[PDB]
């Protein structure tokens, strides 16, 4: 079994741990959990049936029983936790966005690379059967030559505390834009944009509110997206070429429906678990299964989200928020 | 009755004439028609029950029986036909886009203004009950403070001859972009953009293929749209603020469905006529009825599409196609 250690005990670690505990037991075991104090960790481990509990991440890094660490901390805390894990020899699945700016990402990627160890950013959307089916449509030429891609993700998240906090690097871009960038990047082969234009505005709590971006891609195709922490959007993503459009329906960040040239196709979520903190949370299984296959083949990264692309996604996102003046201390 | 004269006898003049012939007969009469030769005009007049037929537009301009002229010619032929009508004292409803660049529009607007005569661009979408209801939602503050608007209109139109012809000023912008610009302008009070960014590409026949535009509007809100003559898009338009989204469903350029915060509302088309050349063609009635009310109150323009806005829409569109290098002889 792939032996997992869970770093941090917040909402998203719950969902992930819960998902992992539904997988075949000869395939995945949750073996440890760390929090920033011992009691918060004993409670999670009791609630989630994990044999070992730690009051620091370093102690989990050092557990010779953990093979892969899941880093589910909040945005600014990923980098130091990932590095601890990599130094101690663990493969790492890091929550999104892997880092707060590009230099954090290069620094994690370089460590992983130099230590010969697996690192992946948990852009879970990529492993949903509906996204896979979309990649297959693109590979097959079904839409003809491509022309334009589009993504949207906005909700009123102003009452979701850590969504709007300057000190947690929240904001529309880092919470929701990341899904738009990864989608656009995916449809255009992970290629580097030739040019980016941005418009948006700020929110009163120190983060970004609403941001639209235009990306010029090679070969004369382009994307645009819009994200927001105040305005509801349609929350779909599309790609179109000379023979038609393919579209991931709302919710595009955890999609279960693909529409290709008018034809609908549904891809159901696993049955369990059922009361996840975040919607469609059961879909976290797809990436969990993905990390296991990669490790089993001895890969040091995912071909589906390669480290060199995580770096590009972080370059793009930082260029976007620099265009509208939004800075974090880490820059 | 408002006595109409029909300039040009192509597909769109058919639809319009057909619509006019369904209106209360004490409200509208079609009294003449002109074409570039007498036979093409006698045939249309026979087919459409119009008492008088002309082999030049000048002869229709000069008919003292016509009160308002409908100029349904192709893009490059609007300006000379409108001017003939205005010189001869007729009110004019001119098909979209009124002109091929901004100078054509200013020149028509100036003539209309100096002669004390009604001119309107036939942006028919604006008079659809669903668009009216959308304006009302905006006026009521139902979406909260606004944030962002979005529009799309693309279809494969490469087999529609005049859509892709350099010499008819076709292209994505002038055939479909115009609907996106007018929508975006409508949602933001007809205000002038602070800034525009454009990406797109050309089509092999001398026109534009696929174009996306980002418009910065005052008060820290923005729009984006995408149009295309090769790629199918979702063909919807939306606007969102802090309390939700309103959306005109496909087909957004002649909409019958409005979705506001999840709540659907349908607005049926008039019953007749039924086999129009263009979809939802029956909806041309709304603008026809609009021209009559304006003339009855003695207006020299529409408050719904004022001449000063037609000029701004033409400025925007020309700036957009100049950004990607697409020029017509008239520039
Ligand atoms: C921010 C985000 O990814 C998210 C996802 C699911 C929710 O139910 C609420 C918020
Ligand atoms: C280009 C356009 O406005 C249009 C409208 C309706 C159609 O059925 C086909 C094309």
């Amino acid at each position: 079994a792939l032996r997992w250690g869970i770093v941090s005990v917040g909402l998203i670690s719950s969902d992930f741990t819960a998902v992992l505990q539904t997988l075949p037991r000869s395939e995945h075991q949750v073996v440890a959990v760390a929090a920033r104090d011992l009691s918060r960790a004993k409670e999670f481990a009791q609630k989630h049936d994990i044999p070992k509990a730690y009051g620091s991440y370093e102690e989990l890094a050092k557990d010779p029983n953990v093979e892969v660490a899941y880093v589910g901390t909040q945005h600014p805390q990923h980098k130091a936790a990932v590095m601890l894990c990599l130094a101690a020899g663990k493969a790492v699945l890091c929550e999104k966005p892997m880092g707060v700016n590009a230099a954090e990402v290069r620094e994690m990627v370089t460590e992983a690379r130099s230590r010969g160890l697996f690192l992946m950013e948990a852009i879970w959307t990529r492993f949903f059967p509906a996204s896979e089916a979309l990649r297959s449509v693109l590979a097959q030429g079904t839409l003809g030559d491509l022309r334009v891609a589009r993504a949207e993700f906005g909700k009123n998240l102003t009452h979701v505390p850590r969504a709007v906090d300057w000190a947690q690097a929240g904001g529309a871009l880092l919470d929701l834009g990341i899904y738009c960038v990864q989608f656009i990047s995916m449809v255009f082969g992970g290629q580097k944009p030739e040019k980016i234009s941005v418009m948006g505005r700020r929110h009163e709590t120190g983060v970004d509110d609403t941001v639209t971006v235009l990306l010029q891609y090679p070969g004369e195709v382009h994307g645009s997206f819009t994200c927001s922490i105040t305005a509801q959007l349609s929350n779909t993503a599309s790609v179109s070429g000379t023979k038609g459009m393919a579209q991931l329906l709302n919710p595009c960040w955890c999609p279960t429906e693909l529409v290709v040239k008018g034809e609908h196709k549904e891809f159901l979520l696993p049955p369990v678990p059922k009361n996840c903190n975040f919607d469609n949370g059961a879909g976290m299984s797809y990436e969990a299964k993905h990390v296991r296959e990669c490790l089993r083949k001895g890969l040091k990264e995912s071909p589906v989200i390669p480290l060199v692309e995580s770096e590009l996604l972080a370059d793009i996102l930082e260029e976007v928020r620099r265009a509208i003046g939004v800075t974090f201390p880490q820059d």
